[PDB]
This record gives C-alpha cells, sequence and structure tokens, in this order.
C-alpha cells in the first residue's frame, strides 16, 4: 500500500447506495497473501489500488501486473479484490479472468464488491462465470469498508466513518448476489 488513496475519492466511489449509479470510475484495491504454515504472508509491494485506465478495465489491469509480482508457481497465493463496482462489468472481462484462473491454478481469487449490477442479463452471467471459474465473490460489509479505509486510504489516523444506510444497502445487495450465485 505504498501510495494511499485520496479519502474523498474512497467515500464517493465505494458508497453502496443502490439509488446512486455513477459510471465515473471503478477502483480495485488488491492484496496477495501467500498461504504457508497456518498463516498468511503479505508483502507491501503486493498491495495497492488500480482504476480504469485507457480502454483497460481495472480487473484486467491487475492481471497485467501479475508477472511483475514474481509469484512462485509452486506455492499457494490468495488474491483479494476490494472493488467499488460490480465485478467484471465490462464486456469480455469475465472471459479473461476465467482463462487466467485456468492457467494459474496456484492462485485463488477472492472478490469483495461494494455493489453488483443485477441486469438479469450479461452482467449477472459474468458474476456466475467468475464463481464457476473458482472465484469467491461476496458483498463488502462494514468490515471490508473499514479495513480498506485503514489499509488503502490516506486517512492520517482518522477512523472510518460510515455513510448513511451502509449496512442496509449491503445486506440487500448481499441477498441479491447470493440468490444469483446460489446452487
Ligand atoms: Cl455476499
Amino acid at each position: 500500500l505504498r501510495y494511499l488513496m485520496d479519502p474523498d475519492t474512497f467515500t464517493s466511489n465505494f458508497n453502496n447506495d443502490p439509488l446512486v449509479l455513477r459510471r465515473r470510475q471503478t477502483y480495485l484495491c488488491y492484496e496477495v497473501e501467500r498461504l504457508d504454515n497456518g498463516t498468511s504472508v503479505k508483502m507491501d509491494q503486493h498491495m495497492g489500488f488500480l482504476c480504469n485506465e485507457s480502454g483497460r478495465h481495472a480487473e484486467l489491469r491487475f492481471l497485467d501486473l501479475v508477472p511483475s509480482l514474481q509469484l512462485d508457481p509452486a506455492q499457494i497465493y490468495r488474491v483479494t479484490w476490494f472493488i467499488s463496482w460490480s465485478p467484471c462489468f465490462s464486456w469480455g472481462c469475465a472471459g479473461e479472468v476465467r482463462a487466467f484462473l485456468q492457467e494459474n491454478t496456484h492462485v485463488r481469487l477472492r472478490i469483495k464488491a461494494a455493489r453488483i449490477y443485477d441486469d438479469q442479463g450479461r452482467c449477472q452471467e459474468a458474476l456466475q462465470m467468475l464463481r464457476d471459474a473458482g472465484a469467491q465473490v461476496s458483498i463488502m460489509t462494514y468490515d471490508e469498508f473499514e479495513y480498506c479505509w485503514d489499509t488503502f486510504v490516506y486517512r492520517q489516523g482518522c477512523p472510518f466513518q460510515p455513510w448513511d444506510g451502509l449496512e442496509e444497502h449491503s445486506q440487500a445487495l448481499s441477498g441479491r448476489l447470493r440468490a444469483i450465485l446460489q446452487l
């Protein structure tokens, strides 16, 4: 988490109010944990946040920087995404992440999303495609919002202050997502 996110930037885009639908940007905070001897090893050079740049969505910009992580293909790494939009909202995004998981079987992808975009169409199919490729997808609760504020945000020792309806929004979003991925 070398460079920290602007705090006002964090609250705007990670707000989970269903009645607000901003298409401004999509932020992805990432951390890679190596799972070894009953613990999780985390390196600061494997942490940070991305957004959409050029015509490359944040989920695909993280896949690009995977070789520069110098991961060991003989060990188990768990990658976590804290993402401010529905996972793989862009076209063809779920297919690349699916292919990536098939090649790098030493990687476990865990996706914590501030919200989802239930279109009952292709965005809903993208969420199920990630599940079937092995990804573990769930809605961010107060825990995840507070953790990112402490971990990725330039807070200057200030505590996380939740916005109105954070828990109500999260549980309703959680209920819809669970119904989508239920089997
Ligand atoms: Cl969930």
